[PDB]
């Protein structure tokens, strides 16, 4: 047992420094109690006990006076329901006074908050307050303030959050102020460091490929400095650019592995090149990163580093590693030997605009993993910026750039998706800057859809789709669009995630995934495109229906009582082929059946047969509803790029694509709702609120059926 072990070695096995297990002998009582108190925790506990539960278990036997109640407190703190000290410093005083032992759990449970949860968001909260309540005086003082202060304020919001937990959040949002002190399974389980494989924060060296310079270890400290060893992370778009099914993985990947490790990670837009702001696009993607669950640490631009890109740049030719290029459209050149002075002369001639577009280029003097010859580091280009403005004429190619600005972002893992890999560490080990490690996933994509921005938007000039917004695409916007539920996504990559590789998928496993969900979420109500008037044989002259079938707990909805209801042009026939032809009240046979000019059935009538088989779905007091039904853009799901012989990206287009509807008759529940909060029509299945829709003028989009076969 534990109980078994010298009184020295018990201490340091609840993890007690030897040097206060020292201590802790010496006192005869406490030793002999907290002995006790560690027997009858792992006589109830039934295992090797914890090391946090150890610095209670020692608390517990250093204060507890009331010796009488010791088996009762140990209880609470072996189940952890008590773990900590401010939980622990309550039910301590609870005891010294209510000395009678009838001791309500209730009165006694309440007044400890034992079954209290306390988020991160909260203490991030807290401190964040705490910090803005001190802000300039902590700017000032720097790192002589009174962090004391912070903890303090911060502890009197959270009356039983872990201590240290708090100083942890308070020592991270204080260094981000002030800066260095220079003196199938679940998903963020997932994503996990450990569960990995990914390197820790500050050991870059043990991943493969690492170059290790004589600084590498004097880099990787200061880094430590700059980041207190914090997993950062990236994720970097075009600020002009369309964002595609594809980076929900990109974004889940990045974001998701900064959450799941208290990381924090930047959305740093690669604009490196000037063009105008398509501001429709930029928004969306600042928008499509929230809707799907995530909160950037910081946005930044990566024109927010030309300065310092720039600077390396020249320190690159100074090392003989770069020259200036007076090339065209791999063949060698002239150029690439030049004199060092000379490539320093023409790289400030060419920022003080002195050569037209292309006469002249700074390239990189290397070869690399696949035999392409001096890359490019900086182009001419005169185009203004959208943020610098005419500041600059020369700009860092992709390549030079989203390299160097991980290592000014001190970035610790830097993904991306699957080539030449280690011309990354290229640079960074040629200028002795920090050095991030890249790993890489692989290539979501899935079986029908075209992304390319160019192909898409001519898709919206060609009339073949609505906007970039259509459903029909796979544009984050438009599955948005068709209501398909964030959760539903971010659950998607937790069943089919990891770094494989171009493991592109067909469409129906991401709708399963999108049901699953919108099946718990998503309440329910009825209507029909094909409708058709039913008036009836007279009827007693408020039904009342379901929120969620499967558990009633929601509390159910309002619907009308008329007489003159509607249905499906699809469910009554004439000669049954069996098929039918209600969902509360009645039966309501059929007496006498219409027609009109030709077979047309204008109208229907009905009995009482109140109180066998197929029941259906109808609607009185209906409201008039707008529909779009959409089927599948391309005919060819497998990829609809010349993959097989199509010879066309515009030519294996179903024409089908959506029907409109009638503004069909549509249930009265879904009457006070906003775009996007998509429910369940019991008929077909599942459909969501266009942002169309006024009050008055509802529409809705057809998401997904209810199975596949």
């Amino acid at each position: 047992h534990m109980a078994a072990l010298d009184s020295l070695s018990l201490f340091t096995s609840l993890g007690l420094s030897e040097q206060k297990a020292r201590e802790t002998l010496k006192n005869s009582a406490l030793s002999a109690q907290l002995r006790e108190a560690a027997t009858q925790a792992q006589q109830t506990l039934g295992s090797t006990i914890d090391k946090a539960t150890g610095i209670l278990l020692h608390g517990l036997a250093s204060r507890l006076r009331d010796t009488r109640r010791l088996s009762f407190l140990v209880s609470y703190i072996a189940s952890k329901k008590i773990h900590t000290e401010p939980q622990l410093s309550a039910a301590l005083e609870y005891v010294r006074s209510h000395p009678l032992d009838p001791i309500d759990t209730v009165d006694f449970e309440r007044e400890c908050g034992v079954g209290v949860i306390v988020t991160p968001e909260q203490i991030e909260e807290a401190v964040e307050a705490a910090i803005n309540r001190h802000r300039p005086q902590l700017l000032v003082e720097r790192y002589h303030f009174n962090m004391g202060l912070l903890m303090g304020e911060a502890r009197a919001v959270l009356k039983w959050a872990d201590g240290k937990m708090i100083k942890n959040e308070v020592d991270m949002q204080v260094l981000h102020l002030l800066g260095p002190k220079l003196e199938t399974l679940s998903l963020m389980e997932q994503l996990r460091g450990e569960a990995l494989k990914f390197h820790k924060p500050g050991e870059n060296y043990k991943t493969p490929g690492y170059v290790v310079t004589p600084h590498t270890m004097n880099l990787l400290k200061q880094h430590l400095e700059i980041t207190g060893g914090q997993v950062r992370t990236r994720f970097p778009p075009e600020p002009n650019g369309i964002l595609h099914i594809g980076h929900a993985k990109a974004i889940n990947f990045n974001f998701g592995y900064a959450k799941a490790n208290n990381g924090i990670c930047f959305l740093r837009f690669d604009d490196t090149n000037p063009e105008k702001e398509e501001a429709k696009f930029f928004t969306a993607i600042c928008d499509m990163v929230a809707w799907l669950g995530y909160t950037p640490y910081k946005v930044t631009y990566a024109s927010d580093y030309f300065d310092q890109l720039y600077a390396w740049a020249v320190e690159l030719i100074r090392r003989g590693l770069a020259y200036v290029c007076h090339q065209r459209g791999t063949l060698p050149s002239p150029w690439r030997d030049r004199p060092m002075e000379e490539s320093l002369l023409l790289f400030e001639a060419m920022r003080k605009g002195k050569f037209s577009e292309g006469e002249a280029t700074l390239r990189m003097k290397l070869v690399m993993e696949d035999g392409k010859m001096d890359p490019v580091a900086y182009r001419v280009k005169y185009t203004p910026h959208h943020r610098t403005g005419d500041k600059w004429c020369i700009y860092p190619t992709y390549d030079y750039t989203h390299c160097l600005c991980d290592s000014i972002e001190h970035i610790t893992h830097s993904l991306c998706t699957k080539a030449r890999r280690s011309s990354y560490f290229w640079l960074c080990n040629a200028l002795d800057v920090y050095c991030p490690v890249q790993w890489e996933y692989g290539r979501l994509n899935l079986h029908y859809a075209v992304v390319s921005k160019r192909k898409i938007l001519q898709l919206v000039a060609t009339g073949a789709v609505r906007d970039w917004d259509d459903p029909r695409l796979f544009t984050l916007t438009a599955l948005r669009r068709r209501g398909f539920p964030p959760e539903a996504i971010n659950n998607f990559c937790a069943r089919v995630g990891v770094t494989v590789a171009q493991t592109t998928m067909e469409p129906h496993l991401l709708e399963a995934c999108v049901r699953d969900v919108l099946n718990d979420t998503a309440p329910r109500a009825m209507a029909v495109l094909e409708s058709l008037r039913v008036i009836i044989t007279n009827f007693p002259a408020d039904i009342q229906v379901p929120n969620f079938p499967a558990d009633e707990t929601k509390g159910f909805h309002q619907v009308p009582f008329a007489p003159i209801v509607f249905i499906e042009r699809t469910d009554f026939k004439e000669e049954p082929e069996g098929f039918k032809r209600r969902h509360t009240g009645y039966v309501i046979e059929l007496q006498h059946v219409v027609k009109g000019p030709s077979g047309c059935v204008e109208s229907l009538e009905v009995t009482c047969r109140r109180a066998p088989k197929a029941f259906i779905h109808w609607v009185s007091q209906p409201l008039m509803c707008e529909v779009r039904l959409y089927e599948r853009l391309f005919q060819h799901k497998n990829p609809e790029d010349p993959t097989e012989v199509p010879g066309g990206f515009l030519s294996d287009l179903n024409l089908a694509s959506l029907h409109v509807v009638d503004a069909a008759l549509v249930d009265c529940s879904v009457a006070l709702a906003k775009p996007f909060d998509k429910f369940q029509f019991e008929r077909l299945g599942y459909f969501s609120v266009d942002p169309d829709s006024h009050q008055g003028k509802l529409v809705f989009n057809r998401t997904v059926t209810l199975k596949e076969d």
